[PDB]
């Protein structure tokens, strides 16, 4: 009737290393939070004070890249082919990352941002095998949420009067309205 | 060293009871689900067919009525003061039926309803005391779903190229954003 | 197309004051916890040394009335029959006090404690309609949770060779098992 | 103000095919559970009829391994080195698993298995590296069921009256028990 304590030490090595592991990335993603939120909290403005979009965007601009180089540290952070164990880390933060960068974009220049410059924009691999990549569905989903920030700014829009930029924001979110629906549920 | 097993028999005669209470109201809000789901699945067409809002809205409050009954069975099915207690059951759906309501009322005739007529709609006390009521926070709630929902029609809207409409839309969208920001988070 | 912002800020006349007797409620079972919580701590001990039992009872059986007190601040903060609208702050303390209390007796006498007893001994109501009361379920749930925490003690209990006591603690679970068969999934 | 509509159907190809994978993969685990749930089933009997421990062993045996081929097709069927990916699918079956060769492994003969042994028992790599791989997380997670079972076992030892048996069982809890001290929360 025999628990040998060996097979438990012998596990509380590979925990060890793994708490410390899952630790530098919890610690590295904590600055990736820190700054992202802040390029979110500026660019809030638009919503308030139409002039005050060019510095948002280029404020927005400098932190993603301020932060394309934590993507590096992370980057080297994770082993071998694991991206996917600990990948929960970095889903909201990557979604926010592309939602900001979309964002931008469309209010510069007006248009739907690629997934392969978002990738540049933050250093990271178009697919899984080249290196650290950046997830089809994250992008995706950071569209999503460009789309329901936009349906904020379209209404936002009105009522600072800018009756017209509402209309084509609305053109716009019906663009990739069909761009969704050509997906699925 | 006893365990009394009276205690226990004793209490399968309420909980023998408290499954049959909880299934009949079950079974009621099953119909007021299945009701109500319907007046939704029709009010639908407003995004893609504006010449249908008349009848949609015709339709709509039928139902509505048809289900201010059994909001009426399901009343004297619960006992004493113990609304709370169920008022589990009915809450997706009576929010549901906030939302229908006010998004009728808006089309027809372009404003906000109130509490106290939704009330009068479903058949339902306007407070606590006289009886079966319309829990406030619920109002609020299907309120917030309408404001969601004008803003997908408003952008609909625009893509069946009903601009002007569109705009209304946005001021009383913006109007609800800040009877809202009057409240909280 | 008009929004009247009364309707809305009527309601922060409500919510200002929901906001309050929900803030006074969270702040007794604040305390409630408090107690309860070192009660549930000291307990803690029958599993490492069983001279001790007889002083951590004593101690449980202090904080106990130390805290059927508090179930009286509590009671008359409650208003009209709204029990069950705020039930949800007290269910998880008013359960792990069943538990204790229920844990107690055990030790103390050997058997099963009566609802009607955990009533008088925090100085709650044995039904619904005499006044703030001792829900059914939280019993059952509270003596759900001794079962579980006597599995463990038996456990315990052979560690530190008492193995008779041990096979006494389960006679009884298997006799709460029976009892709870005799109830449901 | 473009949004271009390719951008989106060449994520229907990627999509298409993901529903794909992932289907393929819900479908073998979906036998795998389909199995184990019936070696589950049977172990059952040991809490009230202690002579059939030996036939519910055999058959336990049996389906261990009329799906560790199981774990085959799916082991072709997950790409690169994407385990991580879905490894949510096989995770609760395989951890079940885990627990029902642990289980019968101590009905037999006594003692705790090794994470090697349920290795090549289900026909599945050690280690990350080599291939298919049994993780770590989920091996301690099966023999956390297994304590629990166990518990409950040791109960229901007693009220058949095999009071030695569950001194054992109780002995060999507290084993783990201490095994598991020597980890973490």
């Amino acid at each position: 009737n025999f628990v040998n304590l060996d097979i438990f030490s012998n596990y509380q090595k590979y925990i060890d290393n793994e708490q410390e592991v899952r630790e530098n990335i919890r610690i590295v993603v904590r600055e990736i939070e820190h700054l992202s939120k802040e390029a979110q909290i500026k660019l809030q403005i638009i919503h308030s004070d139409l002039s005050q979009i060019s510095a948002a965007c280029g404020l927005a601009r400098k932190q993603v890249e301020l932060c394309a180089q934590k993507y590096q540290k992370l980057a080297e952070l994770v082993p071998a082919g694991q991206y996917y164990r600990y990948s929960d880390h970095w889903t909201f933060i990557t979604q926010r990352l592309i939602f900001i960068i979309a964002l931008v974009i469309y209010l510069e220049a007006g248009f739907l941002v690629t997934r392969e410059t978002v990738a540049e924009m933050l250093g990271l691999k178009i697919s899984q095998s080249e290196g650290f990549h950046l997830d089809v569905e994250d992008y995706l989903l950071g569209i999503l949420q460009l789309a329901s920030e936009l349906s904020r700014f379209a209404t936002n829009s009105v009522t600072m009067g800018d009756y017209e930029r509402s209309l084509n924001i609305s053109h716009f979110i019906g663009d990739l309205n069909t761009g969704f629906r050509l997906l699925n549920l």
